[PDB]
């Protein structure tokens, strides 16, 4: 059984980029359900894998989906945003950036476009093609992992849901991803890549 | 070249199972892009399908089919909706729920069911099938036109969109659609209904 | 782990409908390495499960799906098929057509179009839409289960994939269709329909 | 209105590894239904876009997909395949395949574990993506064509459905694709890259 992870930082860190009640909606209401289906999921689905039913597994692999996907992605995203975080990536990470991307103002432009295209809910993420051995930038409708259906290993996350910007940007998203590009965890990120390159 | 719809009451008029705020940016906002990126969408489509570049084709489906099934999509449901319209729909159309479900509270919480039951955005769909004849109740994600892709003449629309509900219910959509049921528009659904029975 | 089911009746019981190249090949190879694949996708994705990777899960998805619903299919075709077989079904499976589809003809051209009209492999199902509680056609890409997928519980399949035809029909399937509706076991037929509608 | 492709060589060229028969029927059955049903959809799709009916365009587009798709894929399979072809692919296409997945053998088993991945019906692709200028292996189910879904300029492709092969190779698709190695026409596939790569 899953458990929800706690916010590195307090509700209010994200002023004013995000508020704190768009934090604090999503933590405690969309992760938390998110979770708890999960782990309703997980125990249906582990009874009826036991009983050694293919099609009650089958049935319920979109929900497994949905709710798993969900917490890995909202875990990812947590860890993503820093009050601190913001600017100028340091490193390695930016020469993979510079090398990939040609600079790092051609990746945040391509992170955007990817982030903005995504119709209806979805994530825009970068992550590390491992058997290429570089970045890559993509979009995954809804709660799908980006590692469990496309194989990239995931650096940087972008929710584009609805409920994480509606109540402060409503319907204009560019604004929402050029206010979270200034709480953007770089050295998360940083640590993402080192334990994903290594 | 579509144009936008205008809505038949003022903003305020679902006060208050739906507040002015959505309404207004709903429809100025959503609807508006929907309409315009279809514009630019059929243009481009045009010029390529007399072109003749089946690739260009194939490339622009998904922008027509997202910006196409939006303006479809909610220019019923502004027709669903009215300041009038809730309570218990009258006349053939009610007998059709009552043989098709049971009774028109077992289409309330069916429909209800398949509105909530949408991952991520969507929209909730009773229709006639015509070819069987009979009501039918459907999910279909993100702006996918009921007709067009599933073939049901769409009669009554819920749009489970996060944008039609999040800045009054925030996260509870069930609450959204107890709400909605007090708005629904039974004679423009009875309307709907005998032009295609026929 | 799951085993192979064997046909009730030999390889050549269907000439000249279904040549017994077909039949052979069919049965001992592609569900043969379905349920291989099965097997070892079971055992990969319950290892999965115990150690609690949610993206090991969500990645072994799409195998599972297809491999299960490949043997599922396939083991309900092989039921569904008779030397004895064909012809006019009896009961009150008959009247269900009657009153679902208007005539029995009518229902067989119904599903001979379904089984057309799907595009690239797939597969053709008759089946008791039991929450409606009538009969249904319906198609299914690849080796998608009906009722782990659309919930209808499976009556008669048609399996449209390239394998089950091309070495005696070559591309036209309609001929294929039209023979092979001279095998239906209707009387397995009336068999799932008794224990379904009940 | 499109047309069929002569092929390039007769029939009989490409023995032993395809088989005379598998040539004609694929050439004069399976692109020659393609074509003409994407006449069909053609005419009837235009005169729907002329009237401005956006829900038959969206019912459409499935149809417009599959056809032209199709068109295009086996169009561009006609070209790549060679009597002549076949060995070690010369010039500057040989050294973006050493500098993209480190030697040509590594190439060869990406793409053939790339085309026997493809579940059911599909195509596996060798293209160049022109925005990150190297070259990518893909695999697009059914008829969907690199360019138009994925954006990557397509250079080689290998038919993994069923009619390419199940006359000849049955159900072992790795002996099929170990036999069509053989077969490549690299001069094609060098041209091709010379005119994306420019
Ligand atoms: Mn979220
Ligand atoms: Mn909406
Ligand atoms: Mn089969
Ligand atoms: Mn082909």
């Amino acid at each position: 059984k899953h458990s929800l992870p706690d916010l590195p930082y307090d509700y209010g860190a994200l002023e004013p980029h995000i508020n704190a009640q768009i934090m604090q909606l999503h933590h405690s209401k969309h992760h938390a359900a998110y979770v708890n289906n999960l782990n309703v999921t997980e125990e249906k689905y582990q009874e009826a894998l036991a009983k050694g039913d293919v099609t009650a597994q089958i049935a319920l692999q979109p929900a497994l989906k949905f709710n798993g996907g969900g917490h890995i992605n909202h875990s990812i995203f947590w860890t993503n945003l820093s009050p601190n975080g913001g600017g100028e990536p340091k490193g390695e990470l930016l020469e993979a950036i510079k090398r990939d991307f040609g600079s790092f103002d051609k990746f945040k432009e391509k992170l955007t476009a990817a982030s903005v295209g995504v119709q209806g809910s979805g994530w825009g993420w970068l992550g590390f093609n491992k058997e290429r051995g570089h970045l890559q930038i993509a979009a995954c409708p809804n709660q799908d992992p980006l590692q469990g259906t496309t194989g990239l290993i995931p650096l940087l996350g972008i929710d584009v849901w609805e409920h994480a910007y509606y109540l402060q940007y409503k319907n204009v998203r560019p604004d929402y991803l050029k206010a979270i590009w200034n709480v953007i965890n770089w050295e998360n990120v940083t640590e993402r890549y080192m334990a994903c390159k290594k």
